[PDB]
C-alpha cells in the first residue's frame, strides 16, 4: 500500500501563545507498523520562545500507531487521500490550546500543515514561566460520533519540583475517505523531548503509540 514499514515527515507550524507568534519547521521518520516516530524541530520565526514547548510536542499524526489486526486503523485506511485533526488542550488552570492539521501524504513523505493558538495562560504559571518537566505516558480513548473518530485524554504534564499539571485534550479526527470504524478503543502513548538547544530553538520529539481494545 501507501504505508510502508518506513516513512519521512515534513511539518510547519504557524502559532501563537499568549499573544506571542512563532513558526516552526519539523523534518522527521518513523516507523507506521511499529508505532514509533522521530520528529527534528526548528523554530524559524519567535526564538527564543517565551513558554514551554512541552504545550507544542502533542502537535508535532496517528498513522505512526501499532494497531492489532482485529481493530480497524482510522488512520492509515485514510491514506493515500490523508485526513485533518482539530484538538482543544484544556489546562487545569484555564490555560487553553486549540490545533488544527492537515496530514496529507507526498510519495514517502507525510506533510502536516499546523495551526496553534494559546491564550488565557497565567503569566506567572508553568507554561509561561517554563516548569513543565514533559508528558506522562497517556491513555488516548478513541470512539466514533458523528462518522467521525474523537480521541479523549485526561492527560498530566510533569512540574518542576514533583507532581503534575492537569490537561485534558479533545480530539476529533476526520478521515478524507469512507473508512471501516472501529468499535471504542485505547491508543497508550509515550511522549519525549529526546535532546534541545538551551532556548528550545532545536528540539529533537520522539513518540511511540499503540492501540488496544
Amino acid at each position: 500500500g501507501v504505508i510502508k514499514p518506513d516513512m519521512k515527515i515534513k511539518l510547519k507550524m504557524e502559532g501563537n501563545v499568549n499573544g506571542y507568534a512563532f513558526v516552526i519547521e519539523g523534518e522527521g521518520e518513523g516507523k507506521p507498523y511499529d508505532g514509533t516516530n522521530t520528529i527534528n524541530l526548528e523554530v524559524k520565526e519567535g526564538a527564543p520562545l517565551p513558554f514551554s514547548y512541552d504545550i507544542l510536542t502533542t502537535a508535532f499524526n496517528r498513522a505512526f500507531t501499532k494497531y492489532p489486526d482485529d481493530i480497524p486503523n482510522y488512520f492509515k485506511q485514510s491514506f493515500p487521500e490523508g485526513y485533518s485533526w482539530e484538538r482543544t488542550m484544556t489546562f487545569e488552570d484555564k490555560g487553553i490550546v486549540k490545533v488544527k492539521s492537515d496530514i496529507s501524504l507526498e510519495e514517502d513523505s507525510f506533510i502536516y500543515e499546523i495551526y496553534l493558538k494559546g491564550e488565557n495562560f497565567p503569566p506567572n504559571g508553568p507554561v509561561m514561566q517554563k516548569k513543565t518537566t514533559g508528558w506522562d505516558a497517556s491513555t488516548e480513548r478513541m470512539y466514533v460520533r458523528d462518522g467521525v473518530l474523537k480521541g479523549d485524554v485526561k492527560h498530566k504534564l510533569l512540574l518542576e519540583g514533583g507532581g503534575y499539571y492537569r490537561v485534558d485534550f479533545k480530539t476529533i479526527y476526520r478521515a478524507k475517505k469512507a473508512v471501516k470504524l472501529p468499535d471504542y478503543h485505547f491508543v497508550d502513548h509515550r511522549i519525549e523531548e529526546l535532546n534541545h538547544d538551551k532556548d528550545h530553538n532545536k528540539v529533537t520529539v520522539y513518540e511511540s503509540a499503540v492501540a488496544r481494545n
